[PDB]
């Protein structure tokens, strides 16, 4: 998810910062544009966070395309994939937890062997 | 999803901009109202973004109806449909990927035929 997300974010951030001319709040920075476009993902994205562009239609089209492609498409697809994965591994997780607890039991027994090596023996 | 979404958005934006009289921040524009109503979708919508209306009850009723119909209903329905689609095509996507890789192999082999037409032959 993060590989795909970062590909999209970097592509659109490079496009946006290329469009901006900074002539402003020094928004003509790759880091600042990347952060401002990432805010869109967490429901805090300002659609007009700058006005240092010669063409407003291009800027708004790029922002809307990014929003629809990541905020609406990628994130909901991730929700769907997480749901599918939860169903697939409903029973496998139980087995993994059992193995983890078994390893815990073995480690605890081996550590406590010093205090009582054969005192705690199973079965009669 | 976008056809339905745009039908709803345009209907309610036309209604809202018709209600507004701009007598303000020149909010009596179709583009501005469309953008302000689209912000509701990305979790950045101001419920009172203007006060140039003669009837406040009508304005707030329209905004609440739009919010409930798009933000709560349409988007969650899209989430559900994406989940259902992910389940349906869990196995088909694998076959499509295999076909894509096969086409890649054929294209690469045909391109490399010039360097060595028969040197890279399969089987003995
Ligand atoms: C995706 C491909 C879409 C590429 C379309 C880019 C539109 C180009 C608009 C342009 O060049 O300049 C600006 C365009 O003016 C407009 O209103 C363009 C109308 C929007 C086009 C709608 C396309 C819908 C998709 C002029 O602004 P200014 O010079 O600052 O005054
Ligand atoms: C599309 C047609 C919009 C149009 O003609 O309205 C004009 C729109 O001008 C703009 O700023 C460009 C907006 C076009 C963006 C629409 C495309 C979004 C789809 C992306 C996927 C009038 O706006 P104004 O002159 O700033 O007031
Ligand atoms: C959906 C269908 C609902 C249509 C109901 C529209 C309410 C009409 C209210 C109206 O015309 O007057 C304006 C609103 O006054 C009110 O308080 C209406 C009370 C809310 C009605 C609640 C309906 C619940 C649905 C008067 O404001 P003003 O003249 O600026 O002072
Ligand atoms: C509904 C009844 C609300 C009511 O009577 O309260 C009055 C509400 O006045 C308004 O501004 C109208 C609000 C009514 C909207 C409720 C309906 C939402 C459902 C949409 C689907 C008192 O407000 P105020 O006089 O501005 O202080
Ligand atoms: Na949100
Ligand atoms: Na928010």
């Amino acid at each position: 998810f993060m590989f795909v997300y970062l590909v999209f974010l970097f592509g659109f951030s490079t496009a946006v910062v290329t469009l901006i001319e900074d002539g402003g709040n020094s928004y003509n920075s790759l880091y600042s544009t990347c952060l401002e476009l990432f805010k869109f993902t967490i429901g805090m994205g300002d659609l007009e966070f700058t006005e240092n562009y010669d063409f407003k239609a291009v800027f708004i089209i790029l922002l809307l395309a990014y929003v629809i492609l990541t905020y609406i498409l990628l994130l909901n697809m991730l929700i769907a994939l997480m749901g599918e994965t939860v169903n697939k591994i409903a029973q496998e997780s139980k087995n993994i937890w059992k193995l983890q607890r078994a390893i815990t039991i073995l480690d605890t027994e081996k550590s406590f062997l010093k205090c009582m090596r054969k005192a705690f023996r199973s079965g009669k």
